């Protein structure tokens, strides 16, 4: 029993972190097979940060303009045999294939999904935590200067899903990054300019999962027989800054084990959005959308 | 910037997890050099879980009663060449030394301290999170059946401090375990009998660290010129379920860089235990004691 912010064990990914240095700019990079991914603004000379010409910056570069160093495990310098650009990322071809490359994927997560983040500095991991892709395509992490290139991932089975590479802090505690296809979440730009965010919203499915968690941990004062259809809640959501609810088989698993219908918790959410009246839900006085249905499933009933 | 619950990268400790089997019971064990630490109640069947004779169960034991097996990376069975009991733990000697043994120590943590927990099942790591040793000598983790033997740790430099081995769940979301000297935190007993806990308290030093974090994120509406001595706050604390405050340099480093005195934040705590006046502090309506001064230093200023 118990619900915490839980991240995936990071050894798989610790073995893939390196330091990327270009000119006078250093950051972190992900070393998979014969490739090292890193943010492309490592090439930007710090003063072209307001109007960077990444095409010109790339053609300007040679393969020795980049230095890749591995500080964890067995250290080595890796000779860079190729440099390429993909969206907002640099893909550097190296002469040695990473012997610790795990089975991996590059799939872009949508808002509401969760992934474990491994924060790194100078190619050295410092901490790990779990975040959620906000509806405005940001995350609420903890990053200092030089942490870009740190990677966010999940793992189902033996396969690691690499979904995030840190790039920018927009406001206090607000951050963004890339998918490993090169596209930046929310179409933000890698340039120190004015960047407006969309409005943040509560992730409906995650609140439902969190209420199911509270029930399975002996906290169910908020449950009454009343119900509210999914259409009834999505229309309510379009006016009160909530995401459109979409049922999934994990949410349905939670509903089956609690004997509490999704519609009951949607009604409960409608009632709790005003205020908890001084009561607590799993030690919280607000609705919590930091927990996905899969996360609660694995934490409460386990994936054996 | 930003403050999250951050855990230490776990590869160090993942490389030390094994499965320990004694009869029909299977839990996790920590493999350091030629020794495997595990909870001793792996020896006791449901038959004697209400009044166990651990002294006799050990003299009853042979080296063939125990099976140690390694599931991650390269699987293997390890022969048990010796069995011993130390407090509430079993030390089983094996013929093979763990080749990935890191530099480690065994220290018993005090209330208010935080450590990273690696949750394991059948010797396989599943998740990692951060907990705090509560004033009643429990932790608020996430453990299901088979979680025993999972370990909580910290890291200084190259040295891992092993502080916790999980053993029991007392109530929903409430857990405890033993230190690697063999003693169980809070003197709980490894017998499936009802054990009432002492009263939980707010850990004052950690709330002070969290307020310092808030100030350093441009959030300091709660700061008044008013002061409250540590002696007034401790007298107030013993009557309002707070721990008695004790300063450290870590708090003092925070105090000088914020230009805000500890006593000011103690006054703020006295005022905030009532209610936050509809305000938010780093996005919550509760006081947060999950963050230690060292944690705040490392996350905000990078002083580890
Ligand atoms: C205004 N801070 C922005 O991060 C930023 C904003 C915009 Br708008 C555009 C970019 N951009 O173009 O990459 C930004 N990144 C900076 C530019 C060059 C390379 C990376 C830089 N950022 C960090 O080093 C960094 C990462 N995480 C947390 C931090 C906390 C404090 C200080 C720095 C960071
Ligand atoms: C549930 N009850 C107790 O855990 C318990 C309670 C007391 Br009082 C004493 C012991 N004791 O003496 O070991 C206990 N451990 C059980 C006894 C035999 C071996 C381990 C057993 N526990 C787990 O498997 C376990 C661990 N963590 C979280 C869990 C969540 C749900 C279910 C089980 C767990």
């Amino acid at each position: 029993s118990g619900l915490v912010k839980m991240s995936h064990p990071s050894g798989d990914v610790e073995a893939c972190m390196v330091q990327v240095t270009c000119g006078s700019m250093t950051l972190n990079g992900l070393w998979l097979d014969n490739t090292v991914w890193c943010p492309r603004h490592v090439m930007c000379p710090a003063d072209q940060l307001s109007d960077p010409n990444y095409d010109a910056l790339l053609i300007s570069m040679t393969n020795h303009s980049f230095s890749v160093q591995k500080h964890i495990g067995a250290p080595a310098n890796l000779r860079v045999v190729g440099h390429a650009m993909q969206g907002t990322l640099l893909k550097l071809t190296v002469d040695v294939a990473n012997p610790s490359t795990p089975a991996y994927t590059f799939t872009t997560v949508k808002p509401g999904a969760a992934f474990s983040v491994l924060a790194c500095y100078n190619g050295r991991p410092t901490g790990t935590f779990t975040v959620v892709m906000r509806p405005n395509y940001t995350i609420k992490g903890s990053f200092l200067c030089g942490s870009c290139g740190s990677v966010g991932y999940t793992k189902e089975g033996s396969v690691i899903n690499f979904c995030y590479m840190h790039q920018m802090e927009l406001a206090n505690g607000t951050h963004t990054g890339s998918a490993f296809d090169g596209t930046m979440y929310g179409a933000f730009m890698d340039k120190q300019v004015h960047q407006v965010q969309l409005t943040d919203k509560y992730c409906s499915v995650n609140v439902v999962a969190w209420l199911y968690a509270a029930i399975l941990n002996g906290c169910a004062w908020f449950v009454k027989p009343n119900r509210t259809s999914v259409v009834s809640f999505n229309e309510w959501a379009l006016a009160n800054q909530f995401t459109e609810f979409v049922g999934t088989q994990s949410v349905d698993m939670l509903a089956v084990k609690t004997g509490v219908a999704i519609e009951q918790l949607l009604y409960a959410i409608q009632q709790l959005y005003t205020g908890f009246q001084g009561k607590q839900i799993l030690g919280s006085t607000m609705l919590e959308d930091e927990f996905t249905p899969e996360d609660v499933n694995m934490q409460i009933m386990g994936v054996v």
